[PDB]
């Protein structure tokens, strides 16, 4: 069985991880772990409660690991017992994986350093300080590391994981199971889309929390620095 | 505050939930209920375990009620007190929505009769025998009902909920937060655009669960018939 895990902190962005859930544990001979320091309730940004499955210390070795965003980044990237548990797993992993502020956590694990990258378009300015080369696109391979963004991402990129693990027949049977062929109404998905007027009031509503994340980074690349 | 309330249910599919809980629960002066006949643990389709935060009796007057899909939706259809909860609420909601299979749901409620609705592609020819107008298009509305398909609908429509509960920039400043902008690497999200050998694989392995709707549908319309 392929083992797939996610990793499942208080504070995260739900959708970041129950999107690419859905749609992995859909294809036959796959376990999906929701992994934490112990099995038991965590509690996403919005206060949905969710459920982590198994401990870092009885996870399986992963074939897939996905790092999901949230507010509760931050904490997670001076966590050093998640930040050792990522590197031990990526070690091994045929996918390594992050939604949106996912990829500043693997970024603090040492897992970004020379590696194409993106991030939340608010945050992007901290991959570079992480190592990273950072690149404006929507998903960013280079080699077994898969970062997307946008709260979906995980949905599109657990498509084309599917068809690298099984086939394309089986990604598009997914696909067609799920009925997934989505259709914005509104086209402000992107800073370069949207209103400008918009684009400022996001801008300054995540102000104090890029200050915050400024910091966090700043502390995190000198333990990369050691 | 504007109340949104998401019916829970033992195998839903539980991103048809979770998209929309979480653009919704983005919005200012909005408060989201998981509704149950108790809270405590649901269990989702794919093993993820939700927790309902309201029983039915307990469920303030909603404006918003959304009915999700999953396998669980046939036992729903037969289920006087859900049934019940569902009639009660929608008579007073400002919209009376649904994802996927969910519609089967409003239909075996009553309040698809005379009403155009859509449904998940597999299902589709149980809306007319439920009194609906069928209609192949992935978001239907008549009246105050919203209608639509696919397992991300709700994010979709929620944008369109937050515009007119709201006003369009707020949507859209929702959507650039959230950097919603999805992309899916294949185009096999319809029957008609996926390929035959796709398409049949898809109605081989829906064919029993199908056929038990069917007699689901029949007693639910004898009991509408009376």
């Amino acid at each position: 069985a392929v083992q797939i895990g996610f990793l499942l902190f208080p504070e995260v962005q739900q959708l970041d991880l129950t999107g690419p859930h859905d749609v992995l544990a859909s294809l036959p001979d796959v376990q999906v772990h929701l992994i934490w320091k112990e099995p038991g309730p965590v509690v996403a940004s919005s206060g949905l409660v969710l459920q982590a499955t198994t401990s870092f210390a009885d996870c399986p070795p992963l074939d897939v690991i996905c790092i999901p965003g949230g507010t509760g980044v931050g904490a997670l990237m001076e966590d050093p017992q998640a930040l050792a548990f990522i590197r031990q797993q990526a070690a091994r992993a045929r996918y390594v994986t992050s939604v949106c502020t996912g990829s500043l956590v693997l970024g603090a694990a040492g897992l970004l350093q020379g590696k194409r990258a993106t991030t939340h378009w608010a945050y992007h300015e901290l991959l570079a300080p992480l190592g990273a080369i950072p690149v404006h696109e929507r998903v960013v391979r280079d080699g077994n590391l898969l970062t997307g963004t946008g709260i979906t991402a995980g949905i599109d990129f657990a498509l084309t994981l599917a068809a690298e693990l099984f086939d394309a027949a089986t990604a598009q049977r997914v696909q067609l199971q799920l009925e997934y062929a989505p259709a914005p109404p509104f086209n402000a998905g992107s800073p370069d889309t949207a209103p400008a007027s918009v684009v400022q009031q996001a801008r300054q509503r995540a102000a104090d929390s890029l200050h915050k994340r400024r910091e966090i980074t700043l502390r995190a690349a000198a333990r990369l620095a050691a």
